[PDB]
């Protein structure tokens, strides 16, 4: 019999590694991290500064949130949970608006993205936000694989082609990723489950963790040159040069900026410290059923340049380490898998911390 | 495919084991733990009658701290965290200066080292301290597989590699400790990430865990007589041990010395205990920015010899267990791979400890 | 392992016990079972026996194992 | 003093203040008075406002004077 149980050899597919199984293998380097280019192509025709991309949440980014990662060197997506007339004048005012890495269309503009769904209401949304000048349309869907949503990314690809990109929803497998580049995508976003306000895999039982969902979605999409964004998951700026390495061109950020002054809602005092409100498009209070995410608060932080200045150094540094001197190069580099002691000897262990650095907390 | 995914068999090299993942199997043993010998190849013309080395850190070690490890049977390495006049007046210092075991030069002076780093004003310094009658140079860095740091260690051994011993940065492959080897490096030092203070692996998400390391280190230097030396991530006798049966000869320690009287630095108490300071190298208070570093305290200890005797008693219970007449026997010991619940049951279980142990702390 | 001798047959398998989320049980069909009997999720429910208790002005109801020394005395 | 200020014309006093057993009332009619207006010993009873507070296993409630900076707000 198989050694797990039963006759089938396929049952169990295979073993899912996430970010906190592997460690990045230094490598001989004539790299200096400040000489590092973290330049890397969010879609088939974007290239950002800084392979950094805000989430399409309501309290993650809005107007000030997609300005400020247009600025730093990235990219913000608004989220459809506002009327479209609204979420239109969002991208005017984004469009409409010191800062050398910020990214530019051929006009000298900012660039935006927006998110819309699946249906016909989505498609007025869509088009709607095409009219204003949105640079890239993101199918934000919990699972991608279904036909409706492939459905929906050809009709976008076959309409609006020429004027803005087109981003495929959330997969997790080999074959949703390839379903999504036939569709006609022009980048691939890949995570089902990982964020840190998901219940999904709890509450379905349903996901796969990331690195090895990245692999396979890498395994199906670099022949054809679509790009791959790793959403959900990512706590620390070596979680994010893990992502690249394993194969992914951009990395998409939720609890990270949500702490930040960027991210819309008010501050929240609580015993003398400060916070602000984190939750999930599919928690309650926002799909307002069986929700699959939950409401908390987050500790604030301040200002996204300083955020993402430390993102930046933490990849570069791994850049350094690596020997890469471009992130095409960060994604040929290898990985050691390490057991659980393994995890706890990465981190500071054995010592009371009595202040807290720019980078890191517990 | 890859049951980790993706269709690269090489993309996770291989599993890491730290010190928790292992235990050292009992053999045939003809002896008794009072009649061990200890002593081990610092590098390939320096024996130290007890194979321990102190870190060359702003808290750990400073003259009082060299003296101190020289008089127990060790040595002490200097940080370059000073001023180059005065790091060399502190090497005059312990030069200028019951203890059966001390190491001492042909001309009965106690040994001490001294760490560098990488450029020309390195190249300043270390000419300064190899006038100023230092033993040893630590070429210091995070990354050793990196170029400039193995075109500084070979400048160093042309230069006065007749007079010094050159001793590389840390490396965690097979590939860079070659590399080190090929450059001339006298000695070669192991571990990217295990420190206790260390945020590297965190920040950058870059390592290997330690037991794996030194395996592939002593691999590749082994053959050509160059001695490893374990730097990061002892905590106990034990993990001493464990570290000098993996392949290496010397163990460098961080906060188990670091605690002690002789270590730098002030008492602080806190609600009727006894702590001192301890912190990272790359920490943002160290280095004056991308920290890969922690700033925090450790319970005081006492006086160095205490310490090292209990360590060294731990070595020869190991050695007696093995049946390791000498360090070079307890160099071929085998392993056994344990799991968490080993691990648990090798720590005091379903207990509660009412007085501290000399040795064990809960 | 079960359902790999009970399906040939046409004899149903139930998984019992060790159910805390709806993702168990789909994880619990998913595997071959075709039915999933559960204990404490519903025994905080209204409709099961017992009288309410009160602990720190919150509600609770007794729950127990039948091989444990009450119940099986 | 305020019953020598008073007897004479036949006014009660009321006791308002510091009471905190059966006795400290005796002595507050036998000084005196004719009635007594109670603060704490009625604050934690079921018929006060407020809402019961549990704190390691036992219950409280809130009490607090009409000059607090709570109430004056
Ligand atoms: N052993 C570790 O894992 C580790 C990690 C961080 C810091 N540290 C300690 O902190 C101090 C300073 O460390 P440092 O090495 O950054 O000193 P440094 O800034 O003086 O670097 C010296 C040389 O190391 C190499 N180097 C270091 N980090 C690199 C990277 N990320 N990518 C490429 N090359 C790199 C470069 O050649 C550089 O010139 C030392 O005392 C060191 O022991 C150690
Ligand atoms: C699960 N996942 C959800 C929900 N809303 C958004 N998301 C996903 O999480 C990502 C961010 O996760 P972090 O780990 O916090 O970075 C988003 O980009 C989105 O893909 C939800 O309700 N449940
Ligand atoms: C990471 N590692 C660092 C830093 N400064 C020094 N080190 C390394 O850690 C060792 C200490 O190990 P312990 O576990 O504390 O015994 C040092 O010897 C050195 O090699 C730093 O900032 N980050
Ligand atoms: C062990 N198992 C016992 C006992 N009484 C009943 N059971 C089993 O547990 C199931 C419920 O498990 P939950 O995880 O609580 O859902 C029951 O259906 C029964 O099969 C006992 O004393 N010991
Ligand atoms: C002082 N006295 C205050 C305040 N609010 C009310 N009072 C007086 O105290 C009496 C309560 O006495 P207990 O000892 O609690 O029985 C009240 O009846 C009232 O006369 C205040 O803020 N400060
Ligand atoms: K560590
Ligand atoms: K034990």
């Amino acid at each position: 019999p198989v050694p797990t149980g039963g006759d089938d050899p396929t049952k169990v597919a295979m073993l899912g590694l996430t970010f906190d199984d592997v460690l990045l293998l230094p490598a001989a380097s004539d790299v200096v991290p400040a000489t590092a280019d973290t330049s890397s192509q969010l879609t088939k025709r974007i290239r950002l500064r800084v392979p950094l991309v805000s989430s399409a949440m309501d309290t993650v980014t809005e107007s000030r949130m997609a300005i400020a990662m247009a600025r730093a060197g990235g990219m913000g997506v608004l989220h459809r949970n506002l009327p479209v007339a609204e979420q239109a004048g969002q991208v005017e005012t984004v469009k409409r608006s010191q800062f050398p890495l910020s990214t530019k269309d051929s006009d000298g503009r900012l660039l935006v993205g927006a998110a819309v769904g699946v249906g016909d209401d989505a498609w007025t949304r869509a088009m709607t936000l095409v009219d204003a000048g949105v640079d890239v349309l993101i199918v934000d869907t919990a699972h991608a694989h279904n036909r409706g949503v492939l459905d929906m990314v050809s009709r976008l690809k076959q309409a609006v082609g020429e004027r803005v990109d087109v981003v495929g929803g959330n997969v997790a497998t080999r074959a949703a990723a390839a379903a999504l580049v036939e569709a006609g995508a022009d980048a691939v976003k890949v995570g089902v489950g990982p964020g840190s306000i998901c219940t999904t895999r709890v509450v379905a039982g349903v996901g796969a963790p990331q690195i090895t969902a990245i692999l396979e979605a890498v395994a199906a999409c670099k022949p054809y040159g679509v790009p791959v964004i790793a959403d959900g998951g990512l706590q620390y700026s070596g979680d994010i040069a893990k992502a690249l390495a394993a194969g992914a061109s951009t990395a998409m950020l939720g609890s990270l900026l949500a702490g930040t002054a960027e991210s819309p809602g008010e501050l929240i005092f609580v015993n003398g410290k400060q916070f602000k409100s984190y939750r999930g498009m599919g928690s309650l209070g926002a799909m307002q059923l069986v929700p699959e995410g939950i409401e908390g608060r987050v500790p604030f932080r301040g200002p996204l340049g300083t955020v993402i200045h430390q993102l930046t150094g933490g990849l570069r540094a791994a850049m350094g380490y690596t020997g890469s001197a471009t992130i095409e190069q960060l994604q040929q580099a290898q990985f050691v898998q390490i057991t659980a002691a393994g995890l706890k000897e990465s981190h500071p262990h054995d010592i009371t911390m009595t202040v807290e650095a720019p980078n890191y907390y517990t």
